[PDB]
């Protein structure tokens, strides 16, 4: 079970059918957010969340946002289990003219996802073949 | 095991071998095969999938692309095990010189990864 | 387990704690490079590895290169179980001013997650509803 601490109700993410991969995270601030070309802006969702141990939240722009031509600055967020924080989303604007931010408007999906353990490795002299 | 329906033969994806990651997704093309800086061009793959429930499709580009100076729009796509609609590639020129596309041509790469149930939550007051 | 075979001992990527998604690759290279607006370099980590069959790379930036308006150009990574070469950064800087990167400095990220195997598939004519 993931938990989810929310800022305000209306931060509540997006939810699909069972089969969706993610909920969409929702912008949240209290002014203007205007995202030049070439300038990028920290939005907040005011969703933070406890993603279980062994998994991760994958961040990535909504297919909406592609012909906003925005994207997260950082290409990915990637939120470890043991981030407390409310998630953010360094928007960037590749485009050519001004984006206008709606507080609450569906922006990220969020994907919880399975990741191997990175403490489970061994440095080795020589890898085994495959050419 | 995925279903994929073809909206013909020729939009087959290119498989690897059995350590691969990702199939490469390919154009499905009419008139329009080149993108210039600042542009971009909805490509259909002529892919549509069933991916089992558990499971979504990621879609990000062929490392190919990168030298291209191509990106997908919405950076990645996300196709849900319910969605039954072609996989399109929304693709936009970063760069600064035009790139034409061959139809069929191999351009991004579909990944078939576990999810987290998304009705899996609780809303809490605080958390540790 | 995966088996890392390290170019330099430094090239060892920073592990995290129990709770961290991917190992931070790390810059491979002399002196500094600069990555004018605009262009592209193909940095070297120096880690080549073998990722467990059912399992793939995917290597995005860290989240501070965000800041500095650069990208993979090929937007993230995907390393097969079967790729034994060394993790290549292909940055690009989409922004406005000079970046410089430093020899081993913490660039992108590894996470290491398991795929479908894509040979495990059927054409069909018709998806159900
Ligand atoms: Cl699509």
């Amino acid at each position: 079970m993931i938990k989810i601490k929310l800022t305000h109700p209306d931060c509540m993410p997006k939810i699909g059918s069972e089969d969706a991969a993610g909920m969409d995270l929702r912008a949240f601030f209290n002014d203007l957010r205007a995202i030049a070309p070439g300038k990028s802006l920290m939005i907040d969702t005011g969703v933070a969340v406890e993603i279980p141990r062994g998994w991760f939240g994958l961040v990535v722009p909504r297919s909406s946002l592609g012909k906003r031509h925005l994207m997260i600055a950082n290409t990915a967020g990637v939120i470890d289990s043991d981030y407390r924080g409310t998630i953010k989303m360094n928007l960037y604007n590749y485009g050519s003219e001004m984006q206008t931010l709606e507080n609450f408007e569906r922006l990220c999906q969020l994907v919880v996802l399975p990741h191997y353990s990175t403490h489970n490795f061994k440095i080795v002299d020589e890898l085994e073949e495959t050419i």
